[PDB]
């Protein structure tokens, strides 16, 4: 279910940036990055999401930081910065 191109949580960009797919699990509410509540912080709501990513999918979309690879929407990242346009 999960692409091919899907970022692993192991990428050493993934360790670097603290991705996780499971953004209960992720560090977010640790980390509490101004812009939005944690809770509310994930891929999907991210400035650098790129949902016109070749290969998207339902949960599955890229980031500007994970070239060629697709994060998942609901997952978060260090550098998650709150949706603009
Ligand atoms: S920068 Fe944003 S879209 Fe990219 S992995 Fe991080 S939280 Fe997700």
């Amino acid at each position: 279910s999960a692409p091919a191109n899907a970022v692993a949580a192991d990428d050493a960009t993934a360790i670097a940036l603290k991705y996780n797919q499971d953004a209960t699990k992720s560090e977010r509410v640790a980390a509490a990055r101004p812009g939005l509540p944690p809770e509310e912080q994930h891929c999907a709501n991210c400035q650098f999401m790129q949902a016109d990513a070749a290969g998207a999918t339902d949960e599955w979309k890229g980031c500007q930081l994970f070239p060629g690879k697709l994060i998942n929407v609901n997952g978060w990242c260090a550098s998650w910065t709150l949706k603009a346009g």
